[PDB]
């Protein structure tokens, strides 16, 4: 948990709808985004983006059937992602985001809006998450 | 272009599809995505996306029309981002991107797969862009 390579993913549900949430462990920063269903390939292809952007070294999950997907293994394959295993989080910061959504869900049309006006306010709201993650890595550099 | 808070946004066509590109000026780490449509709601859920990750101060864009979407302008003016002037980059970026694309391309089966393997092949190349700007960042902080 203070490797600045751990993050741990996520599905939640609202409105009948998937959001991913993946959290960076050691600075509480957050990226989420509503996926159609809870597929495999919907899995890889955010750990994709996710490791393009940041160094990820090991995820972790609270559900392990989630990266039994041979798309997901393949992913983390290619970009050399291995399974944590340290870690015996998510439950607070998965409530903290529903909570942000709540205050700020009147102020979108589509809940896809609101949950990124919440992701801007949780790695904003102030060091931030937002700071403290780039913080983090820049030190580990 | 010496400024940290410094992006810019354009989309490039390619295999019949469109791909929204974001550079930062700074440092020359790029966030690609491939979106259904040149849309002025595509662009402003993608100016929120990436206004939750980085700081986005100001954007430009080869195509001022890109940012005369009413839809544009709420995410903008939510998210405090304002549009930038200073700028008379994207040509060799979107080249550049177009070429790891078709590098990787017979690696994935979607064009959605490759455009983020590329993105993750270009950040990491090597410093290297991914490392750049979070040192870029990191300083201003
Ligand atoms: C539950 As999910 C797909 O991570
Ligand atoms: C998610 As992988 C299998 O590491
Ligand atoms: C061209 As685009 C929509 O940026
Ligand atoms: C894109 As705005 C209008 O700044």
């Amino acid at each position: 948990d203070c490797s600045p390579g751990i993050w741990q993913l996520d599905c939640t549900h609202l409105e009948g709808k998937v959001i991913l949430v993946a959290v960076h462990v050691a600075s509480g920063y957050i990226e989420a985004e509503v996926i159609p269903a809870e597929t495999g390939q919907e899995t890889a292809y955010f750990l994709l983006k996710l490791a393009g952007r940041w160094p990820v070294k090991t995820v972790h999950t609270d559900n392990g059937s989630n990266f039994t997907s041979t798309t997901v293994k393949a992913a983390c394959w290619w970009a050399g992602i291995k399974q944590e295993f340290g870690i015996p989080v998510i439950e607070s910061m998965n409530k903290e985001l529903k909570k942000i959504i709540g205050q700020v869900r009147d102020q979108a049309e589509h809940l896809k809006t609101a949950v990124q006006m919440a992701v801007f306010i949780h790695n904003k709201k102030r060091y931030s998450a937002g700071e403290r993650i780039v913080d983090i890595i820049a030190t580990d550099i």
